[PDB]
């Protein structure tokens, strides 16, 4: 069908770790789906430390919210860039075919916006981010992408095409982050976003990151903030990571389908440890909890997780199950 | 089944890189297969220059032995951390569901033992290593970490479902190692475990390891310590990384069939040149020799295997085949 | 069948990004396919601020060119060393089987050659380079890689084994630089190959290139040098990386089928946004151009595309399609 001809629906976004309530399977046929975000450059506390970021945000947020359609859909987001913000700004969507993605056709300078239509004909959670000329991977550094999620119009299927379905879908953007250090070993503190740039490059040129967190700082996702499930429950953890390589894991659990290119058209893997995100890419992995507990998501180089901050919690509530797991004898003294 | 009603069977490990005796397809049905490792620290001389490693072992040895079970099995690990050692250790189970995959339920201070059972439901090679709360990646990079084979119980299968069958396996583990150096730009000694902490934790935070080694040292799989095989026998190569990402090769070889995320439910991939290892996982390769003579297996990242050790060698015996190479011209002067 | 009764040809080569033309399916018989190569050091200009390599080459170039036959050929290649060169070279072929690749039948210092014979019984897309005893990564990251495509005697396939055909394909090499600064920050400039070795060898251990190019510059395959397609054209993008781990991606575009291990007996995946090229190894993705304009092609860690070279162009002549994507408002003040 022309676009042009096809019912038009809006959705209000929602803050990560959620995603807006979706449809998987749906009888509906494709729509324009309409979005706006508005971007927000700001300074970030990053870590338990006092550290900040000089931070630049689709929607406040890193990462941005997931946006949802359906294979056939068409995606129509405004980008709003208030005159608030110092640079300019654009978005790529590698779920969009044509002009770089949509960044072409989206460069807004402060006081700007511009709003963009693209096909979502093909299946998958992409990664969008920001792509302003000659600045690429500075503003994707610092904060500015997150996922389309594209679902197959019948929902998610399984390898030999049985029906997958989640009851709550989480999103995670792990962003490795490059904060500069001046003489004194002290991470730098700046003013203002422009003052940040020239350090920080030297710093991204070295390939090591100051700090790998999820959802914008180190502990993000875990307190009051953790993740939440029920044994029963199934999950779908969507994990984006627009510039570097990251290797998700639940510990205590598994990927019991996963489809870590991210591409539903393809048959899902099961049983997983651990996958893996290129980077450049948002992934999709489906578990279903048997056992309670406060498990750990987290990139599996420990150091990665441990040490920079890419981890977080699951609290999961329900009923112990000692044919799955059971502590047969207690640490106690040697015999 | 009730594995409280279920047959046990002891098994006796063996050193890597030999894996203890097993039956691939079996007509046995679920037991509660019983293993007992020892945790040793001790300091390890990790190159041919007299470095030194404060090394963290199960059972004496990097990796750990491999822990072989078939699908429906449940593993029951007995886990003893002597008195002569100075930290805490406990085991995770890539392979489990619950409790941290097991670390919760097997904190055992020096002097203590505790046993832990759970279902091996899930059929592939899987990671453990140890994550005591507070120095998870300190524990791992230190050499503690090893992998749990889950055989279907029909033995691995093609992905048309013919079997496939190994005549030995090996068991090759890769530690990137982060090993600190003083002002004079020496490797430092250290006279205990716990003084080498602060310094580790700083070049851990740097991404780049000293020295990657498979088995415990450079040069490990060499020499008289060579992996050994015949043309015409097929092997199968285990290799964990639980830490960072490996690319095995076999040099004049190739990866017949590989499960790179390591999980034998899925289709296994042929004719592989370099497959990949996700941090944190263990993966498995077949390769039927069709050559003699002495073989590299290595990470291909060939800085990592020649510079910083993640190499070793494979000796096979048998008739050269002309057919698959042949030297046409032996190097002479240019006509 | 024995191959010294089998019929030869002879194959001229070409420089990359093109590759020599050859059949996809085909209806020959098998065939020893002749090549020559005859390797070149020699210093090179690499990035825009006239930084120099002391460079390795197979024919001249960074990769070698693409050397291209169909599975159950005999590849033949004169490996030629001239007396002009300092270096000792050999190959080895991931494509073959048996003595280290090819490349202890192939040791030729400077003013000899040699001729290996071997089968190419494996379909797809393999890496071969230099790997001399003792210096083989030097020798690889100094330029000596490209690749070997072996087709499927019937073409490429998808999953379904429905026929996938190109009408153009693109070979690109990247390759990770270790180039030494001397203690006044600038890059050293040597005045021989052998000068260059030990300060390189320091910086290659560090893991951290000081460049990733395409295809032996910053800048490439940009400008005059852009690829070039049509709306409405398929092309193959072979990508080889010798020692690397990479992800490429198509800017505005997509992998419509990728084999990112690159062995084309395994079904390939679709609608990928970015792959993995597992450092050792050769992938190939299809794509068929549907928007005109000038696409990046690059490396999705988005720092070692733009800031140090990962990255080229094609340039695609055609119609542009609104329903692909449309700008619907261009940018102005936001109301
Ligand atoms: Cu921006
Ligand atoms: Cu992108
Ligand atoms: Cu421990
Ligand atoms: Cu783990
Ligand atoms: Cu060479
Ligand atoms: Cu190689």
């Amino acid at each position: 069908q022309d676009a042009d001809k096809l019912p038009h629906t809006k959705v209000t976004l929602v803050a990560p770790p959620q995603v807006h309530p979706h449809e998987q399977a749906t009888k509906s046929g494709p729509k324009v789906v309409e979005f706006t975000m508005t971007i927000e450059e700001k300074k970030m506390v990053i870590d338990d430390k006092g550290t900040t970021l000089q931070a630049m945000t689709f929607n406040g947020s890193m990462p941005g919210p997931t946006l949802v359609v359906h294979e056939g859909d068409y995606v129509q987001l405004t980008l709003v860039n208030p005159a608030t913000n110092a640079m300019p700004h654009n978005v790529e969507f590698h779920g969009a075919t044509g002009a770089l993605g949509g960044a072409k056709l989206t460069n807004v300078n402060p006081g700007e916006q511009a709003t963009l239509r693209f096909k979502a004909d093909r299946s998958g959670t992409f990664v969008y981010h920001c792509a302003p000329e000659g600045m690429v991977p500075w503003h994707v550094v610092s904060g500015m992408s997150g996922t389309l999620m594209v679902l197959p119009r019948d929902g998610l299927k399984d390898p030999q095409g049985k029906p997958l379905h989640y009851d709550r879908a989480y999103t995670i953007g792990e962003f490795d982050l490059y904060i500069p250090k001046g003489p004194d070993g002290k991470y730098k503190d700046y003013a203002t976003l422009a003052e940040s740039y020239g350090d920080t490059v030297q710093v991204m040129r070295t390939l090591t990151p100051s700090h790998i967190v999820f959802n914008g700082k180190v502990g993000a996702l875990t307190g009051a903030n953790a993740l939440t499930a029920k044994v029963g429950e199934t999950v779908l953890l969507i994990h984006s990571q627009a510039n570097r390589d990251t290797r998700p894991h639940l510990i205590g659990g598994h990927g019991d389908w996963v489809w870590e290119t991210g591409k539903f058209a393809n048959p899902p893997q099961r049983d997983l440890e651990t996958w893996f995100i290129r980077g450049g890419s948002a992934g999709a992995a489906l578990y279903t909890f048997k056992q309670p507990g406060v498990y750990a998501y987290l990139n599996h180089n420990l150091i990665e997780a441990f040490e920079l901050g890419a981890a977080g919690h699951i609290k999961v509530e329900g009923k112990w199950n000692d044919d799955l797991m059971k502590q047969i004898k207690a640490p106690a003294p040697i015999p």
